[PDB]
């Protein structure tokens, strides 16, 4: 009772015909819009990263041409009153062609664009697809963006959009050199006008940018990104512990994959995991799977820029590099605490031993 | 000290140029393929997915103008000595405007403009982004397309591209109705040429799609959806196999609910509870596998749950393999959480010796949900579930927190309990005769997850839970 169809019963005639992959912009922008990304929040986020890439890029030819470097900052301003979100930098900014194409062409990176080029700022650049920008429209009614370029003779420019096939060009001036970006939220967004909600956001996805950062003229992080050179306070806050680490591993390494990370073992038991972050942006608050599951018990950090990011920026992408780096992990975790009790006696066991019963919680699997 | 740059300097001189979006078709193309999807296999799912509209438009139309309808059927050919994976349907197939506008432009979806166009059938058609068919070149150094449509005075086309930005068409004579995709596998991934692989795949997404699939010959989809049919159709057989399916277990359901409603969102759905003692309900949409593990759909303290929930309005993510939350999954999994919760008391009220051994046997995970929940009207609900013993009643017997509150009143004020090891230091303690002799009735717990239970659940029913051994 076998049954197929397939057989090779065509014959091409004629010469083809040569075509052009194209795109179905507005509906890009819209799948963008609300099929991309698990929260709207996250919008910041990107927001945030732009700036970082765009004063990255300043100073890098700042440095590479031994001018001095100007402030450098990060400003996000929350107008509860006006309904509205800006996010301000002292980058390398945008002009009109830069504008037209970087902002206006979908998928278009400028700063991967940057990086094709370029060895230190490709290490901190942190877009590469295109697209986050375009995460704005998720949470705002209309776009407003000024921008002035660090070159030379820059004039100012309004970019602004309602996020759908077109935007539009006006030459605006009194711009600072470098890009503001006023976003006029939805009506089921004016959430994003509250400080101490934009506060959270930014203590969530941007806790740790290179770059000064001033949430309504306070300043925000401070937060030194231990985990790539007081564990203490670094421990209590990123397990969220009123706690502190009876056991510390810091753990750098570029053979396997570049890794950048930092282990805690807190000092209580559980009774009833770790967080991943990529050139200091956070992938995953909680960080499944890159620990075996007998290792719950441990949490802090871990980094790789080498990790192929999901379009969502939200994941890993299941290459099957990353439980492999798993692997490399567990490795080099048994080793540190074989050799802890072999540092003191303490040791493996009864020292911590309410988690003696995660390993063989351990040999469970 | 207060530190803003931000100032409204900015002055508007001139009059706005105006512009259209453009885009990258390139890295377009290579983002789906690179960076968008889990897994590779998933292009399989894609491909019988968009094959599968392609049926249902077919019969859409041909049903609308009276005709009979021909086999409709969706064939998977592998082969390994050319490296090739093959898909045909004998649906609607496109034309030559149809190849290069649906194909060519990406986020083009003439499935949901057939669908923007269309009541009836419009429950079944699956995509709805556009972007669908390029996952094919996740695994193609190559894709041959021949697609005739099933308008009249047809002509058959090749579609072919290596999905780099340039695709060509020619005109082809032998084409059936429909669309043949055959996909020339790359070199690490001519792992898609094996019959068990693609086996595997197509049972893992596609194993309910709602037209026969033929697999190097032999047909696939033999398992019924069982949570679309009425509850009445279905009865212990099909039941016991359906969930031996879903659960990968090989015993029986203790407990099965067949649960319909279009209260919120449309929810067809099966929840199934295993025989054995324990030592996540799979997603579907549209008859297409969402998630293996679906969480969050049910809260976790019902992650004992096994069976299938489906609705064909879930917001899914680009990706199909996330779901994408608004305030809508929210509301399925209280909905979820509710009806599950009232199935397990009424089942309990029908049937008392086996909800019994249900909570000997899942009491644990109630116990949890009741510590973990922030809402304390939920913490209630699933408090109702609880069954503890009491002193008024013998050794081993049950009893409900709310036939405790019946049991208990007049000029009584509070519940309370008291947990130890066994009965026989419960009944002999000093604490409890001490609160038997000006005797109110005070509840024993034996499984102390239990008074920490009745810790965080703290009142119940308009009342406190207060301790004995705290007295
Ligand atoms: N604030 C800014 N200042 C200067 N240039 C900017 C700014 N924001 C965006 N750009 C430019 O416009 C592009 C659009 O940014 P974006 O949509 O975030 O894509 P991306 O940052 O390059 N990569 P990704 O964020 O992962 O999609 C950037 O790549 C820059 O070239
Ligand atoms: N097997 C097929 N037979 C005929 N037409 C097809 C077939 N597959 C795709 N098409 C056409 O190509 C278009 C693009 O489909 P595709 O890129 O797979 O995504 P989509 O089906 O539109 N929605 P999605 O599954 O979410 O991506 C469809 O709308 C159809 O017009
Ligand atoms: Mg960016
Ligand atoms: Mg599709």
């Amino acid at each position: 009772p076998l049954h197929s169809i397939i057989s090779s019963t065509e014959s091409v005639q004629g010469s083809t015909s040569k075509h052009e992959f194209q795109a179905e912009t507005k509906k890009l922008l819209d799948i963008v819009a609300r099929s991309l990304y698990s929260e709207k929040e996250v919008f910041i986020r990107e927001l945030i990263s732009n700036a970082s890439d765009a004063l990255e890029k300043l100073r890098h030819k700042l440095v590479s041409d031994g001018q001095a470097l100007p402030e450098m900052e990060i400003h996000l301003q929350t107008n509860a009153e006006k309904g509205t979100i800006t996010i301000q930098d002292t980058g390398i900014g945008m002009t009109q062609e830069e504008l037209v194409s970087n902002l206006g062409t979908i998928a278009r990176s400028g700063s991967k664009a940057f990086l094709d080029a370029l060895a230190e700022a490709s290490s901190k650049i942190i877009g590469q697809f295109g697209v986050g920008f375009y995460s704005a429209f998720m949470v705002a009614d209309r776009v407003e963006v000024y921008s002035r370029s660090a070159a030379p003779g820059s004039l100012g420019y309004q970019w602004l959009s309602d996020g759908s096939g077109v935007f539009e060009i006006a030459e605006a001036s009194g711009v600072r050199t470098g890009t503001k970006i006023i976003i006029h939220l939805k009506s089921d967004c004016k959430e994003f006008s509250s400080e101490a909600r934009v506060r959270d956001v930014v203590t969530k996805y941007s806790n740790f940018v290179s770059f000064p950062l001033y949430l309504n003229g306070r300043r925000m992080n401070t937060l030194q990104a231990i985990w790539m050179m007081q564990h203490e306070e670094f421990y209590r806050y990123v397990a969220q512990a009123h706690d502190k680490p009876r056991y510390t591993l810091h753990y750098k390494t570029d053979a396997p994959l570049n890794i950048r990370s930092i282990f805690y073992v807190p000092d209580m038991k559980p009774s009833m995991s770790v967080a991943l972050y990529s050139r200091k942006v956070l992938i995953q608050t909680k960080a499944t799977d890159i620990l075996p599951k007998w290792l719950r018990f441990i949490r802090g950090v871990v980094d790789s820029e080498d990790i192929p990011l999901n379009l969502s920026r939200e994941l890993l992408q299941e290459s099957a590099l990353i439980r492999k780096l798993r692997d490399v992990l567990q490795q080099r975790l048994i080793k540190f605490f074989i050799d802890q009790s072999k540092k003191d006696a303490e040791k493996y066991a009864k020292f911590f031993e309410d988690y003696g019963l995660f390993m063989r919680e351990g040999i469970v699997t």
